[PDB]
């Protein structure tokens, strides 16, 4: 293994003490911990093993006729898998809680030792030493293992959810989304970590309630049945809350899915969202979903407030109810009965009225999360391949449907075959079926009739270029061996030579997710170069050529496809008729039908804070929650609860110390004796209980309310800042690193931190309370105790110096999981094309293992601290207790009267306070990561103090003066010394090779990065205007069409600013109307995520429909019809000329026949502008680059273009 792990060879004593972990603190005390410091995950805990285990049981649950008479149960598979490993921890839970019940009895026997006798109480002390050793050192290794039972289940679920995700059919990727799958891997599987802690207390709680009522019936007698009567009410009631926690979690997760789904589309769409200035729309949509989500989080947190309010006060109710129903029958005695009742209920309070109510909420949150995962694991999957002989593709009578019903077939009658040495060109209108035909050969679209046979390994060049976070080399190697001569051949043939020469830092350039840091036709050639490097047998080329320049397109077709691939099997989706002459067969599709098939001759980064969670971060978490007056009120309410609680301890003592009195001069004489005012004593004692109950309930709701409200405002600010972040931020930070904050950390601020903060706070006040009376009682003990406080703060800081780093490593090392997930979810058809699924699983497991290394340290370091605390405290408290046997009554005789009592459970409460005090500061690491993206670098303001005139671009004049541009402050100049004037209403063509900076003119115009020189729009500097006044008033069609899941209305007109009649008008003028009319809901048809329901050419047509609606005077048309077929494009060009005749129009296109009817052509060559003249004034100069580029289009094409250039010039 890469790294050791001392747990594999730790001696058992070093294991129970976690003493083997001590060397980690030696470095964490001195350094920020590093991922290379974290110990390797143990071999049995590997993500590969855990997932392959539980998938075995889940396979045996769906299969083997375990479906014969039932639906599958993922819970039965989980139980069958883990029951033996978990029931063996139940036996320790039985011994543990037996020891808790034994402790007060035998210490009570020491209180009964009171009077000394030979060699007697040393038996009880020997039981107390054995008991406290269980409670204080063995408990922690037990607790570590019940936590690892949850980690193992969590990691097993994560593996098999991703194993499923790779297999999901396109029928199923409509029923699920990246938002759900990220939510499964982040919230729903996270429940499993906490569930297995409490799960044994579903039985150890109720069983221990029955044990104490039996023991008190042997002590108090029948009145102990009133204590049990409370539990016989309370525990069935809290069992019914499980039904509400299940319901409320299922509702919450449905809104968390929708939030993460929308957030994913914001983060991926952010550049186009910015250019449209739709940021206000997504701000409202996310804040609506967050309100709906946080409502059910708030309600379920209020039930959790009742549970924790029952923990505080129900024991005091029990000791009230069992005593009021006793003094109405008998007499309260100093120490004696009341000491035994208080200590028995005090020892058992935790399990019956904290861990049991917690267990039934935690498990009811599990079972819904299991149903969420089970309903994912039962989704549809892709069937395995439909030969050692002749390699071929063969398709026969094939018909298939993307949508199972209510539709015409996507493909019908397909009957083609293609052998090595042939290229099949598939051709036809937008949406005709060309990419669906590749999806048929690729097996992503299953046949409903006919058959497909594929004898060879495929390389798929998808129509949208998939590119993943890595180096440009890694994108081309795709895990294949590096081999210099093969690599140089493909980068030459794919024209990535020169591009890898023209700066980029060369090859090995780091590329952001989705290939965002590349031009559209450059990532398209990386996407082609990957396939050619794989040296496959069958090449499925989904039009790689429409993405690239005319010269580069000829270069690719000759030196790559014809040279390298023409000996392979090739199917080429294309629109470039100039290449169809070279295809061995051509196939034309209309509406999925094979129209004709034949021959052309016959057809015609270590972002982790260094140290403490500063006081400012706590202040921000609280001031995000409520105004300070509410926290002053909360402090008063918190102390009012605790004072009322501890006054019941004192009042029973005071009552007992006055019912024990000497004035019983004759007991049979009745009121001749000073019989106690039972109505007065029960009056005040009842009052103190209702104070304890009501202030306990009130503080629990108030803490949850303000901390849930804090999670609301910290989300809101973190989303606004990210939305207003510059595009550079999204190029730099992986999608999964951002979604980690919105999924996991916000999930922690919603559910887990508000609970653990209250749990700490109310434990702190109890410790503060009892210690204070433990300084009124045996006041000398403060002198022994003062060094204990010093040791605890020293041990806390020494621990926290390491624990905070471990928790930052833990939270950080999770973000690769979600960025790899989202990258591979986009890549699925390509991953499944190469059959790289086993490789992508191996990568994903490597991310789980790296996170498991940090979680293993998180669990273990917590237990190192908790052992060191509990050993020191047990030694302290047992010395105080054992001192009674060396007559510590000589230090204070009050030790005999006011029994040691609650100090026996101070050996627990003091520990849980200091232990959970550190847990809260570990949980506050998630607050820092949310605060971090609140405080990120802002983009320039959306509106300045200056604003334009209300009709500002009255003439669409644009002037660039000396301007140069770079995408990052140290980056290369992607544009250099631009100087051009665009006249009013001037239709300007922008042309030049892939990479030449022409789409960076848009980044300068929309100021997505600051240009380094002046740009004037109608005599206003774009640098002296707010970004929404700038961006709203220029229409854009971007190079890559992005669509949002939502209605067609929501995709055309997010603000409802236009009538649906105008939307039908826009759809008619892109001639997409006939398509939308065929869809069952028309305007109300739901887009699948990223628009996947539409063909890529139709995704472009909705982007024109958007720009037609905006009606601005300035339009910027970035390659908008690249994927549109020529016969549909020529009708769109006609409509662009007619619709936007008054506009200025920066038409950026490689299709020069769209450009040639233009007033001026900008030709830019390496970011430098070098030609700006009428098209014919360039073409008549045969030295011009525009002449060369038109010449590269071919002989008759250049003649036709030169002719129509003359026609537009002679006017
Ligand atoms: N993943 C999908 N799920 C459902 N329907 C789809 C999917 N991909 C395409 N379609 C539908 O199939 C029909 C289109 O097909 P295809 O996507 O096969 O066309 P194309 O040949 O790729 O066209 P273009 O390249 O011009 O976009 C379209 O009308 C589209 O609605
Ligand atoms: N977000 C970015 N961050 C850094 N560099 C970028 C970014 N987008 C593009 N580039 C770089 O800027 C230069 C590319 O430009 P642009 O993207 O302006 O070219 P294009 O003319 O639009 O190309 P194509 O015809 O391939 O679409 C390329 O060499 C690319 O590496
Ligand atoms: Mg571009
Ligand atoms: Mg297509």
């Amino acid at each position: 293994e890469v790294k050791p792990n001392p747990l594999q060879d730790a001696n058992l004593c070093s294991r129970v003490f976690f003493w083997w972990l001590n060397p980690l603190f030696k470095i964490g005390h001195k350094r920020r911990l590093e991922e290379d410091d974290m110990y390797s995950v143990l071999p049995e805990d590997r993500s590969q093993h855990l997932g392959e285990e539980l998938q075995g049981f889940w396979d045996k649950e769906v299969l083997r006729a375990e479906n014969d008479a039932q639906k599958p149960s993922l819970t039965r598979a989980i139980i069958k898998c883990y029951w033996k490993s978990y029931l063996v921890l139940g036996i320790f839970t039985l011994i543990e809680e037996s020891a808790k019940v034994i402790q007060p009895i035998f210490l009570g026997k020491i209180i009964n030792y009171f009077s000394v006798a030979l060699n007697t109480a040393y038996a009880y002390a020997t039981v107390l030493t054995f008991c406290t050793l269980i409670l204080a050192i063995l408990h922690h290794l037990y607790f570590y293992h019940v936590q690892c039972a949850g980690m193992r289940l969590r990691v097993a679920m994560c593996h098999m959810i991703y194993r499923k995700a790779l297999r999901l059919s396109n029928m199923a990727m409509g029923k699920t989304t990246t938002g759900q799958i990220v939510n499964l891997l982040s919230n729903d599987v996270n429940k499993f970590d906490q569930v297995t802690v409490f799960l044994h207390f579903l039985w150890a709680g109720p069983l221990q309630a029955i044990a104490v009522t039996a023991l008190l019936w042997m002590e108090i007698g029948i009145s102990c049945l009133a204590g049990m009567a409370v539990l016989i009410i309370l525990l069935p009631l809290q069992s019914c809350f499980g039904k509400l926690f299940s319901s409320l979690r299922s509702k919450t997760a449905t809104f968390t899915d929708a939030r993460i789904r929308t957030m994913n589309e914001v983060i991926t769409g952010i550049r186009i969202i910015k250019m449209y200035a739709w940021e206000k729309s997504f701000s409202n949509l996310i804040t609506n979903l967050r309100k709906k989500e946080i409502s059910k989080i708030l309600r379920s947190s209020c039930l959790r407030g009742m549970n924790l309010a029952s923990f505080f006060s129900a024991s005091k109710i029990i000791v009230f109810v069992t005593f009021t129903t006793y003094v109405l029958l008998g007499s309260v005695i100093t120490a004696s009965r009341v000491f035994v009742a208080v200590t028995l209920y005090g020892a058992v309070r935790l399990t019956v009225t904290l861990f049991f109510p917690s267990a039934i909420e935690r498990v009811s949150e599990a079972i819904v999360s299991i149903r969420r995962i089970q309903t994912f694991l039962l989704l549809d999957e892709i069937s395995q391949r439909n030969s050692d002989g002749k390699k071929m593709v063969h398709v026969q009578d094939f018909t298939a449907f993307w949508d199972k019903a209510s539709e015409t077939p996507t493909l019908q009658g397909l009957s083609f075959t293609v052998r090595p040495g042939e290229l099949l060109a598939v051709v036809g209108p937008v949406g005709a079926g060309k990419s669906s035909l590749l999806s048929a050969v690729l097996g992503e679209l299953a046949p409903s009739h006919g058959l497909v046979s594929v004898h060879g390994r495929i390389a798929y060049v998808s129509q949208q270029p998939w590119v993943f976070s890595g180096t440009l080399r890694s994108n081309i190697l795709f895990g294949k061996k590096y081999e210099k001569e093969r690599y140089e051949k493909v980068i030459k043939a794919c024209a990535l030579k020169k591009d890898l020469q023209l700066l980029e830092d060369g090859d090995l350039t780091v590329i952001g997710d989705r290939g965002t840091t590349l031009s559209g036709g450059q990532k398209a050639r990386v996407n082609l170069a990957r396939a050619v490097y794989q040296d496959a047998d069958i090449y499925l080329l989904d039009d790689p050529l429409s993405a690239v320049d005319a010269e580069v397109s000829r270069h690719l077709f000759e030196l790559c496809i014809c040279q390298i691939l023409h000996e392979k099997i090739t199917i080429l989706v294309t629109h470039q008729l100039q290449y169809l002459k070279a295809a061995s067969q051509i196939l034309i599709l209309k509406d999925g039908k094979m129209v004709q098939k034949g021959t052309y001759t016959e057809f015609l980064e270590e972002n982790r804070s260094e140290g403490k969670v500063g006081f400012q971060a706590y202040k921000n978490y609280f001031r995000a929650g409520a105004h300070w007056i509410v926290f002053i009120f909360l402090i008063l309410l918190n102390t009012a609860a605790q004072v009322a609680y501890v006054l019941q301890d004192w009042w029973l003592s005071y009552w007992a110390n006055k019912q024990s009195m000497l004035n019983v001069t004759v007991n049979g004489g009745g009121n001749v004796t000073e019989k106690l005012d039972l109505n007065w004593y029960l009056g005040i004692y009842s009052g103190l209980t209702v104070a304890t109950v009501l202030f306990g309930i009130a503080r629990s709701l108030l803490v949850f309310y303000v901390l849930v409200n804090s999670s609301q405002t910290l989300h809101n600010k973190m989303f606004e800042s990210i939305l207003k972040a510059p595009v550079l931020f999204f190029d730099r930070n992986p999608i999964g690193r951002i979604l980690n904050r919105f999924s996991k950390d916000i999930g922690h601020l919603d559910d887990l931190l508000p609970l653990t903060f209250l749990d700490f706070i109310q434990t702190l006040l109890q410790v503060v309370g009892v210690v204070s009376v433990a300084v009124a009682v045996i006041p000398w003990i403060a002198i022994p105790l003062v060094p204990l406080g010093i040791i605890f703060i020293f041990l806390r800081r020494y621990f926290l110096e390491t624990s905070r780093d471990v928790k930052r490593l833990e939270s950080t090392t999770r973000s690769p999981v979600f960025s790899h997930l989202s990258s591979s979810l986009q890549g699925l058809w390509t991953i499944r094309a190469y059959k790289a699924e086993e490789r992508c699983q191996e990568l994903f497991d490597a991310h789980q293992d790296l996170h498991s290394e940090a979680w293993f340290l998180f669990l273990t370091t917590s237990r190192w601290f908790a052992v060191r605390l509990d050993a020191i405290c047990a030694m302290f408290v047992i010395i105080v207790a054992f001192g009674s046997l060396i007559l510590a009554k000589t230090l204070d005789a009050g030790q005999v009267g006011l029994a040691l009592s609650y100090a026996l459970t101070l050996m627990g409460m003091f520990q849980w306070c200091v232990r959970q005090s550190a847990e809260v500061e570990n949980m506050m690491i998630s607050v820092e990561r949310v605060i971090e993206y609140t405080d990120l670098e802002k983009e320039a303001p959306w509106e300045y103090q200056k604003r334009p005139p209300p009709a500002w671009p009255h003439e669409g004049v644009i002037i660039f003066d000396n301007v140069n541009f770079m995408y990052s402050p140290g980056g290369p100049l992607v544009l250099k010394h631009l100087t051009a004037l665009i006249k009013s209403q001037e239709k300007v063509g922008i042309v030049g090779r892939t990479g030449a900076g022409k789409s960076s003119l848009i980044s300068a115009l929309f100021r997505l990065s600051e240009p380094e020189g002046k740009i004037w729009i109608d005599k206003i500097l774009t640098t002296e205007i707010g970004l929404h006044d700038l961006r709203k008033k220029m229409s854009i069609i971007p190079q890559e069409p992005v669509l949002f899941t939502g209605t067609m209305r929501k995709n055309l007109d997010p603000f409802n600013e236009h009538t649906d009649e105008e939307l039908w008008n826009a759809l008619q003028e892109v001639q997409l109307k006939e398509t939308i009319e065929d869809l069952p809901g028309k305007m109300d048809t739901e887009l699948a995520e990223s628009g996947s329901n539409f063909s890529v050419g139709q995704r472009q047509l909705v982007c024109l429909a958007r720009a037609i609606l905006r009606k601005n005077q300035i339009l910027i048309i970035d390659q908008a019809t690249a994927n549109v077929d020529p016969r549909t494009d020529e009708l769109i060009q006609k409509k662009i000329r007619e619709k936007f005749a008054h506009c200025t129009v920066l038409t950026i296109a490689h299709r020069l026949n769209t450009i040639i009817d233009s007033d001026k052509i900008m030709v830019l060559d390496s970011g430098r502008l070098k030609e700006y003249d009428e098209p014919y004034v360039l073409l008549q100069n045969k030295e011009s680059l525009f002449y060369k580029m038109v010449q590269q289009l071919g002989k008759a094409e250049a003649a036709a273009l030169t002719e129509t250039a003359k026609q537009v010039y002679f006017k």
